[PDB]
Protein backbone atom coordinates (compact mmCIF):
# COMPACT_ATOMS: atom_id res chain seq x y z
CA UNK A 1 0.00 0.00 0.00
CA UNK A 2 0.60 3.53 0.58
CA UNK A 3 3.16 4.10 3.60
CA UNK A 4 3.75 7.84 3.04
CA UNK A 5 1.62 8.91 6.11
CA UNK A 6 3.54 6.23 8.45
CA UNK A 7 7.01 7.97 7.01
CA UNK A 8 5.99 11.53 7.45
CA UNK A 9 4.64 11.00 11.16
CA UNK A 10 7.80 8.98 11.80
CA UNK A 11 9.76 11.57 10.99
CA UNK A 12 7.69 14.44 12.47
CA UNK A 13 7.95 12.37 15.82
CA UNK A 14 12.08 12.52 15.53
CA UNK A 15 12.07 16.07 14.18
CA UNK A 16 9.76 17.99 16.68
CA UNK A 17 10.83 20.11 18.70
CA UNK A 18 13.42 18.56 21.70
CA UNK A 19 12.89 15.24 19.37
CA UNK A 20 15.22 12.77 19.20
CA UNK A 21 16.37 13.19 15.57
CA UNK A 22 20.22 14.03 16.13
CA UNK A 23 20.48 12.43 19.39
CA UNK A 24 19.08 8.77 17.79
CA UNK A 25 21.75 7.12 15.95
CA UNK A 26 24.90 7.71 18.45
CA UNK A 27 22.81 6.70 20.67
CA UNK A 28 21.75 2.96 18.99
CA UNK A 29 25.50 2.79 17.94
CA UNK A 30 26.20 2.80 21.76
CA UNK A 31 23.29 0.99 23.09
CA UNK A 32 24.42 -1.43 20.23
CA UNK A 33 27.58 -2.51 22.06
CA UNK A 34 25.42 -4.18 24.87
CA UNK A 35 26.50 -2.29 27.99
CA UNK A 36 24.48 1.00 29.52
CA UNK A 37 25.50 4.60 28.46
CA UNK A 38 26.20 7.55 30.59
CA UNK A 39 24.31 10.63 29.60
CA UNK A 40 27.61 12.66 30.39
CA UNK A 41 28.87 10.19 28.20
CA UNK A 42 26.61 10.65 25.39
CA UNK A 43 27.01 14.41 25.51
CA UNK A 44 30.51 13.96 24.82
CA UNK A 45 30.20 11.66 21.74
CA UNK A 46 27.52 14.39 20.20
CA UNK A 47 29.68 17.24 21.69
CA UNK A 48 26.83 18.73 22.65
CA UNK A 49 25.99 20.77 26.15
CA UNK A 50 24.15 18.63 29.02
CA UNK A 51 21.28 20.67 28.92
CA UNK A 52 20.83 19.70 25.42
CA UNK A 53 21.01 16.17 25.72
CA UNK A 54 18.76 16.35 29.11
CA UNK A 55 15.93 18.26 27.14
CA UNK A 56 15.82 16.16 24.59
CA UNK A 57 15.63 12.76 27.05
CA UNK A 58 13.41 14.72 29.06
CA UNK A 59 10.90 14.86 26.33
CA UNK A 60 11.65 11.52 25.20
CA UNK A 61 9.97 9.75 28.40
CA UNK A 62 9.88 6.26 27.82
CA UNK A 63 13.71 6.16 27.61
CA UNK A 64 14.52 3.59 29.94
CA UNK A 65 17.29 3.81 32.69
CA UNK A 66 19.02 1.36 35.23
CA UNK A 67 19.84 1.62 38.76
CA UNK A 68 22.88 3.95 38.27
CA UNK A 69 20.92 6.18 35.95
CA UNK A 70 22.18 5.23 32.75
CA UNK A 71 20.63 4.58 29.58
CA UNK A 72 19.46 1.30 28.78
CA UNK A 73 16.94 1.63 26.42
CA UNK A 74 15.70 3.95 23.47
CA UNK A 75 14.15 1.67 20.80
CA UNK A 76 17.02 -0.62 21.00
CA UNK A 77 17.48 -1.78 24.43
CA UNK A 78 19.01 -4.20 27.20
CA UNK A 79 16.01 -4.18 28.94
CA UNK A 80 13.73 -7.98 27.87
CA UNK A 81 11.28 -7.52 25.29
CA UNK A 82 9.08 -9.58 22.61
CA UNK A 83 11.51 -8.42 20.45
CA UNK A 84 14.70 -10.39 20.66
CA UNK A 85 17.65 -8.72 18.21
CA UNK A 86 21.04 -10.45 18.83
CA UNK A 87 23.91 -8.85 17.26
CA UNK A 88 27.40 -10.93 17.12
CA UNK A 89 25.83 -13.04 19.70
CA UNK A 90 24.89 -10.67 21.98
CA UNK A 91 21.23 -10.66 22.56
CA UNK A 92 19.63 -7.28 22.44
CA UNK A 93 15.93 -6.32 21.93
CA UNK A 94 13.75 -3.80 20.52
CA UNK A 95 10.77 -2.42 21.51
CA UNK A 96 8.71 -2.89 18.23
CA UNK A 97 8.58 -5.12 15.22
CA UNK A 98 9.47 -2.10 12.90
CA UNK A 99 12.60 -1.01 14.92
CA UNK A 100 14.30 -4.38 14.42
CA UNK A 101 13.95 -3.88 10.81
CA UNK A 102 15.20 -0.26 10.96
CA UNK A 103 18.58 -0.25 13.31
CA UNK A 104 20.51 -2.48 11.15
CA UNK A 105 21.32 0.05 8.45
CA UNK A 106 21.82 2.69 11.17
CA UNK A 107 24.19 0.61 13.66
CA UNK A 108 26.12 -1.37 10.44
CA UNK A 109 25.33 -4.80 11.96
CA UNK A 110 23.40 -7.58 10.69
CA UNK A 111 20.50 -8.88 13.57
CA UNK A 112 19.00 -11.83 14.34
CA UNK A 113 15.54 -11.16 14.81
CA UNK A 114 13.19 -12.96 16.75
CA UNK A 115 9.35 -13.01 18.31
CA UNK A 116 6.30 -14.71 18.18
CA UNK A 117 3.13 -13.52 16.30
CA UNK A 118 0.76 -11.65 18.27
CA UNK A 119 -2.38 -13.19 16.80
CA UNK A 120 -1.23 -16.78 17.08
CA UNK A 121 2.25 -16.96 19.56
CA UNK A 122 3.75 -19.04 16.17
CA UNK A 123 8.02 -18.35 16.52
CA UNK A 124 9.09 -15.79 13.71
CA UNK A 125 12.61 -15.24 13.06
CA UNK A 126 14.26 -13.56 10.38
CA UNK A 127 17.51 -12.12 9.67
CA UNK A 128 18.22 -8.35 9.08
CA UNK A 129 20.84 -6.50 7.57
CA UNK A 130 21.40 -2.79 6.72
CA UNK A 131 20.51 -3.25 2.76
CA UNK A 132 18.43 -6.72 2.75
CA UNK A 133 16.08 -9.08 4.47
CA UNK A 134 17.07 -13.10 4.45
CA UNK A 135 15.46 -16.34 6.54
CA UNK A 136 12.47 -14.95 6.78
CA UNK A 137 10.91 -17.89 8.54
CA UNK A 138 7.66 -18.01 7.92
CA UNK A 139 7.85 -16.49 4.73
CA UNK A 140 4.54 -14.44 4.66
CA UNK A 141 5.33 -13.15 7.93
CA UNK A 142 3.60 -9.75 8.63
CA UNK A 143 3.42 -6.30 10.19
CA UNK A 144 0.66 -3.89 11.69
CA UNK A 145 1.38 -0.46 11.38
CA UNK A 146 -0.66 2.08 13.25
CA UNK A 147 -0.23 6.42 12.47
CA UNK A 148 1.88 7.61 14.96
CA UNK A 149 0.21 11.00 17.21
CA UNK A 150 0.85 14.58 17.49
CA UNK A 151 3.28 15.22 20.27
CA UNK A 152 2.41 11.32 21.90
CA UNK A 153 5.31 9.38 23.22
CA UNK A 154 6.44 6.61 20.33
CA UNK A 155 6.39 3.78 22.74
CA UNK A 156 2.62 3.62 23.85
CA UNK A 157 1.41 5.36 20.98
CA UNK A 158 3.02 3.43 18.28
CA UNK A 159 5.69 0.77 19.15
CA UNK A 160 2.99 -1.14 21.56
CA UNK A 161 0.51 -2.00 18.37
CA UNK A 162 3.71 -2.38 15.66
CA UNK A 163 4.07 -6.60 15.79
CA UNK A 164 5.20 -9.37 14.19
CA UNK A 165 2.53 -11.94 12.47
CA UNK A 166 2.99 -15.54 11.21
CA UNK A 167 1.11 -14.41 8.08
CA UNK A 168 -0.74 -11.67 6.37
CA UNK A 169 -4.38 -13.14 6.75
CA UNK A 170 -3.75 -13.95 10.51
CA UNK A 171 -2.97 -10.77 10.73
CA UNK A 172 -6.02 -9.08 9.01
CA UNK A 173 -7.88 -11.36 11.14
CA UNK A 174 -6.45 -9.44 14.02
CA UNK A 175 -6.87 -6.41 12.56
CA UNK A 176 -10.26 -6.56 12.20
CA UNK A 177 -10.83 -7.00 15.66
CA UNK A 178 -8.71 -3.87 16.80
CA UNK A 179 -10.00 -1.15 14.32
CA UNK A 180 -10.16 1.33 16.78
CA UNK A 181 -6.59 2.07 16.46
CA UNK A 182 -5.53 5.02 13.96
CA UNK A 183 -4.34 3.94 10.88
CA UNK A 184 -4.25 0.59 11.59
CA UNK A 185 -2.79 -1.09 8.70
CA UNK A 186 -1.47 -4.92 7.70
CA UNK A 187 1.62 -5.02 5.47
CA UNK A 188 3.83 -7.98 4.96
CA UNK A 189 7.35 -7.80 6.55
CA UNK A 190 9.09 -6.92 2.95
CA UNK A 191 7.05 -3.75 2.95
CA UNK A 192 7.59 -3.03 6.54
CA UNK A 193 11.47 -3.11 5.64
CA UNK A 194 10.72 -1.01 2.67
CA UNK A 195 9.17 1.76 4.96
CA UNK A 196 12.26 1.48 7.77
CA UNK A 197 14.50 2.27 4.98
CA UNK A 198 12.53 5.32 3.60
CA UNK A 199 12.66 6.46 7.49
CA UNK A 200 16.51 6.01 7.58
CA UNK A 201 17.06 7.73 4.27
CA UNK A 202 15.23 10.41 5.50
CA UNK A 203 17.08 10.63 8.89
CA UNK A 204 20.60 10.40 7.36
CA UNK A 205 20.21 13.09 4.85
CA UNK A 206 18.74 15.13 7.98
CA UNK A 207 21.85 14.21 10.12
CA UNK A 208 24.74 16.54 10.79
Amino acid sequence: MKLAPYILELLTSVNRTNGTADLLVPLLRELAKGRPVSRTTLAGILDWPAERVAAVLEQATSTEYDKDGNIIGYGLTLRETSYVFEIDDRRLYAWCALDTLIFPALIGRTARVSSHCAATGAPVSLTVSPSEIQAVEPAGMAVSLVLPQEAADVRQSFCCHVHFFASVPTAEDWASKHQGLEGLAIVSVHEAFGLGQEFNRHLLQTMS
